[PDB]
């Protein structure tokens, strides 16, 4: 009975470690996320055109609405298995709280917190937290701030005061979020335009846009 007393002491130390991690993640109070809706330029996802929401979903988390914070498939491909690996929920937790570090223990507590926001918030609210708290360069942390700043367009579908964000622009912004900081929307390199091209194929292949919109976007991309 030697191999069971060691398999046990190990199985418990991990469960003990995992238990502590929970308490560390607690909290980390997800109620805090509502503070994002106070931003001067906050626009909720439900008030954005569908291709805009889809520029981000197809690029970052194509099964966004299906999961409960953790995407197994996307996280296996992501496990250094030759567009991952964090779900939009995980990125929301990372951006709001762990604005600083990226350690293994932070990655485990990040999982606990993510589960908690999925529990507390609906998918639309979570998508709104995401789009309103990511870095798009030039000190822009909101999609609308970004859209205004780079293009002078808006992402509020209801808006009538400002021109509407194009398919290309939605794809530039979505591509920028996890692009290397070197990618500069003010002066796009070939690697950047290649990246958005991919974002566009995905939008088309997932039917957030049709062939026509896509071709028009690609065309605009190449001037
Ligand atoms: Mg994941």
């Amino acid at each position: 009975r030697i191999l069971l007393k060691i398999l046990l002491t190990i199985l418990i130390i991990i469960a003990l470690f995992i238990g502590i991690m929970y308490f560390l993640s607690t909290r980390d109070n997800v109620d805090e996320l509502r503070k994002i809706e106070n931003k001067s330029s906050f626009v909720s996802a439900d008030n954005m055109p569908e291709y805009v929401k889809g520029a981000f979903i197809s690029m970052e988390d194509e099964r966004f609405y299906n999961h409960h914070g953790f995407d197994l498939k996307g996280t296996t491909r992501a496990l250094f298995s030759t567009q991952g690996g964090s779900t939009i929920t995980q990125q929301v937790v990372k951006n709001y709280f762990y604005d600083n570090d990226r350690s293994f223990t932070r990655k485990v507590k990040e999982l606990f917190v993510a589960h908690r926001v999925e529990k507390q918030y609906n998918k639309n609210e979570i998508l709104s937290f995401y789009l309103n708290n990511i870095y798009f360069g030039d000190n822009q942390y909101t999609l609308e701030g970004a859209a205004n700043h780079y293009f002078g367009t808006t992402v509020n579908k209801n808006s009538t005061t400002m021109s509407h964000i194009t398919v290309l622009q939605s794809a530039i912004l979505a591509s920028k979020v996890n692009a290397p900081s070197v990618y500069n929307i003010n002066n796009m390199s070939e690697n950047f335009t290649q990246r958005v091209s991919t974002n566009l194929e995905k939008m088309k292949q997932q039917n957030y846009i049709n062939e026509t919109q896509y071709q028009q976007a690609m065309s605009q991309l190449n001037r």
